[PDB]
DNA sequence: CTCTTTGTTTCTCG
DNA sequence: GCGAGAAACAAAGA
């Protein structure tokens, strides 16, 4: 989720920025929707000068004018390797530097690489229909609150779908709907202002906590917030604030942790 | 064997 | 448009 990404985002800055890729190699080249061949024809030779992230996508920058789109959709892996590194089952693809290459795992094949030029950017995500960032700065709640109020759906389910705010899934969602007190089968146009609050709060408070602590491991492979879940995960076991027993349930078609008493249906 | 579950996005169907 | 269900895919557990 977009923790995650994030550490993994900053790991990489600190590392391949300033690195001229040599080669590209890929095992899986459908994987690249923009086409392979071309991706690999265009990249090669160029260095890379930053790595951005917009909700759970990741931005590679090389050179002035190309931007690669990467998405690791649900277990899709980087890690950078030695030149001489043996191929593992689910390696994909990789970028080879002079000293060492960044190798592209996915078991599920269902990450994505979309190579586009700089000005497209922005477009590419008001296509996807993104919503702001999960930041005091960009994260209204005037409108937040205003497309509660015009909705049915339920809480859960609309905030997954990233039109809302950016950056959540099922680890987060459900985090902080039990950190918000909100059920997640709440239609949106039952909140009250004070439980809307306490949730935009909780979105952002959760997700940057989860930052800090390099994000949950159940690249950025290393993180600590696993030991800070509430819910997710937790099932049969008690809630933390009441005691009353975590249970879970499917919502939308997504497994679904929640305290029953602190989140009232 | 069959079913179900899984850090996601995006489709068809009615 | 909406919700339900499932595709894309692989692995593991009941
Ligand atoms: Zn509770």
């Amino acid at each position: 989720e977009l923790p995650e990404v994030e550490t993994v985002r900053r790991e990489l800055e600190k590392r391949i920025v300033g690195q001229k890729i040599i080669s590209i190699e890929a095992t899986y080249p459908r994987m690249v929707l923009t086409g392979f061949e071309q991706l690999k024809k265009e990249l090669t030779g160029k260095t890379i000068q930053g790595i951005s992230r917009r909700g759970k996508y990741l931005i590679f920058e090389i050179g002035d004018d190309f931007r690669l789109i990467s998405h690791l959709r649900m277990e899709g892996k980087y890690r950078l390797a030695t030149l001489d590194a043996p191929r593992e089952k689910h390696d994909h693809l990789t970028m080879k530097f002079a000293d060492g290459q960044l190798i592209y795992a996915d078991v599920r094949k269902f990450g994505t690489w979309e190579l586009i030029s700089t000005d497209q950017v922005l477009p590419y995500f008001l296509k996807k229909k993104i919503g702001p960032e999960p930041t005091y700065e960009d994260f209204d709640e005037k409108l937040f609150r205003e497309k509660l109020r015009k909705s049915t759906k339920k809480i859960k389910p609309y905030l997954l779908e990233q039109t809302l705010v950016a950056g959540l899934g099922n680890i987060y969602v459900d985090e902080v709907l039990w950190l918000a007190k909100i059920h997640p089968e709440k239609e949106t146009n039952q909140l009250i202002e004070s439980s809307i609050h306490l949730l935009h709060d909780s979105i952002i408070e959760i997700l940057q906590k989860a930052i800090k602590l390099g994000g949950s491991s159940i690249l950025g492979s290393t993180g600590k917030m696993q030991n800070e879940l509430q819910v997710y995960g937790k099932t049969g076991e008690k809630c933390s604030r009441c005691g009353a027993e975590i249970q879970k349930i499917k919502v939308a078609g997504r497994g679904t942790h929640f305290c029953p008493v602190c989140q009232q249906k």
